[PDB]
């Protein structure tokens, strides 16, 4: 995927010059959101879709949370440049205009928007059964960040504290692996540790807007990272310095996936493994950061940034990424 | 589709209050773009995808212009609130990370961005063969319009001149009907007026940014409408006043579709029928508007706004929509 994407990324970089010295002049591609110069502030812009989680939703008939997944993944990405999320449009590409599906989808859209503090301001609905084998839900969000307040990881230095905020579960990455591995053997009604498999696979992605906005207005913050596609590898987008981490015990849906033969080094590159969002702060801020975040969600001191470069060492699992 | 979508639009309107009195406060849903209050200016935001035209692109191994379609449809919608397009992100949902396809897509992304004057600032690439039977390309664009300079149709008055700007061809609406009607009967290589059927179906959507921005900065403009899904019915989004129009001769792919039994009232509700964009100006501006638009594309007087509220009368075809 990265190799195919290189030609699109290189072309996109060549279009930056079209806004050079004008409103909308962008920063570089590669971070969690694009930053556009509006003079007194930057507009942040990001887009993402739910993914094949929606095939599980359709299989069992539970659609009232995929709209939470859509809103969560987009607003969480805005947070990772330091931005306040403001507004979103949704792109809904569907096999058919099933009114019941749309009614359920709208319930989760409302819940997620209310939790994130964003208005849903427009969208697109495309009925395309030749192209879409389900109900593909995506969106684009915009946020605002003041000049001088952008947080992209540039200030991360060896010694900094690395703190994890718990995920609600699988969130919206790794669903293809989980679906193909687990559904044929167990079925979606299989009970694992008190929850059916569809409950594990459809648990809505957590929204981190309130804790992160409180955090960045309270302490010095050097980096912010949503743990999405690529798992812990997302940390390498913030910095070339290394990480030395102790990750939480493997539990819930991740434990079942591991027990069905996925090695841990692969799982840390695919799944969030219990940590949905990671923040990097100077050590003197660690205690206050943990206090703030813990009032919202279970949060952990994971480890330290290191002078050793380019590696993520998960010490308690013997893994290096 | 309208009934299913009402569930989502009802919920979206309920989220507007989350930005009441704050940066990002939106206007209402229903126009070609969302307008968000940023104090001194509105941000305009819209999203749309190419559609099943990509299945023709795939068959002939030519994705070189699909990026033009995606950019055109998004920047043209921004024009219809009076906004200058600035930046876009693309959402590329693919059955495989095919490096040939991606290299082709990048070519048209550059050409479309350069013609529209926008930067491509980010995106999402989702490899999802279980969900996507092809390569679906969509995007989201943002633009800017100053307070006092929004053009959404409220100033349209009876007697105003209605001017059409020619389309390049089918653009990106009505492709499923055209594909299902023509491809299994004629074959993709069927030659019609010197072009193969696939060339008719794949012709990239026209970009109207340069003529429309020159127009709005030179003459009084009362309404702007891209002729996309719904065909001429899009005009009713601008005003409750009526329209009396003479539409161009039915030519090219539209003639072939018509000769295969689609009724003309349906075709004016599905296809652009040769008119890709419509502008509404006071009569005294008509000649100056035609001169400005005709620098860039074939453009012509279509008719006038009337007091026959809610009717679109295509006089020369005897069709009332
Ligand atoms: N899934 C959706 N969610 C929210 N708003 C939508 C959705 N689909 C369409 N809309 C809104 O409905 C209006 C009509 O949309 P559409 O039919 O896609 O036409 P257009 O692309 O010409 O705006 C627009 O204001 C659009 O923002
Ligand atoms: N199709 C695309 N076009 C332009 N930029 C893209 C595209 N896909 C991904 N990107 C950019 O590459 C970077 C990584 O994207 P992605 O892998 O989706 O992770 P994330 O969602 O965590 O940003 C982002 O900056 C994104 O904007
Ligand atoms: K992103
Ligand atoms: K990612
Ligand atoms: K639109
Ligand atoms: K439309
Ligand atoms: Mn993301
Ligand atoms: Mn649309
Ligand atoms: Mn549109
Ligand atoms: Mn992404």
């Amino acid at each position: 995927t990265a190799r195919a994407l290189r030609e699109i990324i290189r072309t996109a970089r060549e279009t930056f010059k079209l806004r050079k010295g004008k409103v909308g002049e962008p920063g570089d591609i590669g971070h969690y959101a694009a930053l556009l110069d509006f003079g007194n502030f930057y507009l942040a812009m990001t887009t993402d879709g739910v993914g094949t989680k929606v095939l599980v939703a359709e299989a069992v008939g539970k659609f009232d949370t995929i709209g939470i997944d859509m809103i969560a993944m987009n607003v969480n990405d805005l947070l990772c440049v330091g931005a306040e999320p403001l507004a979103l449009v949704d792109y809904f590409a569907v096999k058919e205009p099933n009114e019941e599906v749309f009614k359920q989808v709208a319930k989760g859209l409302y819940k997620g928007a209310e939790e994130a503090g964003v208005a849903i301001v427009g969208g697109e609905t495309a009925v395309m059964p030749d192209l879409i084998n389900g109900y593909d839900l995506a969106g684009t969000a915009i946020g605002i960040v003041e000049k001088g307040k952008v947080i992209t990881g540039e200030r991360i230095r060896p010694g900094d504290s690395v703190i994890g905020i718990s995920s609600s579960g699988i969130h919206s990455n790794g669903l293809t692996l989980a679906r193909k591995l687990l559904i044929p053997k167990y079925g979606l009604d299989y009970e694992y540790e008190g929850r059916k498999l569809w409950e594990w696979l459809l648990e809505p992605t957590r929204i981190y807007v309130r804790p992160i906005l409180e955090l960045i207005n309270s302490v010095e913050v050097h980096g912010l990272a949503a743990i999405t596609g690529g798992g812990l590898l997302n940390l390498k987008r913030l910095t070339n310095y290394g990480f030395e981490l102790e990750m939480p015990p493997i539990e819930g849906i991740f434990k079942l996936i591991h027990e069905n033969g996925v090695p841990l080094d692969e799982m840390f590159r695919v799944f969030n493994m219990g940590v949905g969002f990671i923040v990097v702060v100077p050590q003197e801020e660690k205690e206050e950061a943990l206090e703030i975040l813990s009032r919202h969600y279970k949060s952990y001191e994971l480890g330290n940034v290191t002078r050793e470069l380019g590696k993520i060492k998960v010490k308690n699992y013997g893994i290096t990424l």
